[PDB]
């Protein structure tokens, strides 16, 4: 049954955050149901909705198309990623600003098409008339870590990466109230189906055990 | 003054940059260059000339490559915490116990690969789990083992990941491994290589690893 499957595309980078418990329950509440999940970019996401590929999107930008809609689920906080003999991991336990990292080579990601979260990530450096002169693009996240940890530079990084701990990596709080990055749940421009209203649900309850709270005009509920 | 090193991803969650940070540091005149790419790609580099040493888990044989296996790492399961497989002890289970869950394969790119030596281990003791299915990366697998998908066998260094209700348990065959091989040209007598050596060595010795004579030596 076609009409029984909901099909979720989502950033892979994601699964290192509160997406797999949300995944989980909304399995344990809908044992029916066929689920198919999708590893693609925020940019293909669109495409996919518009075509009846997947049914709701997993993102880490905003890209305004008249076909989708979205809701900011919430923001997560930028780190610093250095190996740990830095001059910067000196500030670990309490963190450092955007201005402290120009003259370091970042490593920015991922390399698929743009706008992607790098996109972002440079744009808040230009909000405050900063310019970084040494930078290089990285295929994805965990890459970039163990490059950094190679010694080959540092990378701006969604605070959900702590997930990953590697030998002489250490992770460095990003101070400027703006070092952050949005997570967006997309679906196409229409009135939800009751199977995407249902994964709004157990996204709000995942975010209550976590102890977020939620805005009122967060995540809409189905009317008459 | 440029060496360059070609590695597998997976290489990355384990000693490998450790390894490059002591070597980078011992030669403050030498420009590193790091590729990510599989054991077909840096033969063929190797070959080439396009890297000057590669970093891998397969070892086919080539005349005119020298591949020298660096250590067995051991294959972990990676399954929800619920899951029954996580009830057995601070022991470990077998291949033999795994045969009727969903096991998470990967990487879906051309084989061979690790999924292919997974399933090979599974054969060479009789043993066909028919649930397969084949992801992306070992992130892909790991996620959807914490969302209840199925478990995965992963290698032990895998273990940096941790994920939220996400449990690893070890495997107690003895062939339930996975090899690291150091590759370069069959010809080499490089300093920087022969440097290369000197410090996998140094922090092999540190973690207590590999004493074969000769090792890496001459
Ligand atoms: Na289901």
């Amino acid at each position: 049954s076609v009409e029984k499957t909901i099909r979720i595309g989502f950033v892979g980078s994601l699964l290192f955050g509160l997406l797999p418990r949300i995944i989980h329950l909304y399995r344990q509440a809908h044992p029916n149901l066929r689920i198919e999940l999708y590893e693609m970019g925020t940019k293909a996401q669109t495409e996919a909705l518009k075509e009846g590929r997947i049914d709701a999107g997993f993102g880490r930008l905003k890209i305004s198309d008249p076909a989708i809609k979205r809701t900011l689920l919430r923001n997560e906080r930028l780190m610093v990623a250095v190996h740990a003999s830095h001059p910067l991991n000196q500030m670990k336990d309490k963190g450092v600003h955007l201005n402290d990292l120009i003259d370091e080579k970042i490593l920015l990601y991922p390399s698929s098409p743009k706008p992607n979260f790098s996109t972002h990530v440079m744009n808040i450096f230009s909000d405050h008339g900063l310019e970084p002169t040494k930078i290089n693009e990285v295929r994805e996240v965990q890459l970039a870590l163990g490059l950094v940890a190679a010694g080959e530079g540092i990378s701006l990084v969604p605070a959900s990466t702590q997930s990953i701990q590697l030998f002489n990596l250490s992770y460095v709080p990003l101070l400027d109230p703006d070092a952050i990055t949005p997570i967006y749940i997309a679906v196409r421009n229409m009135e939800e189906s009751t199977y995407i209203y249902s994964l709004y649900e157990t996204i709000r309850q995942i975010y209550a055990y976590e102890g977020f709270t939620e805005p009122p005009n967060w995540l809409e509920h189905h009317h008459h």
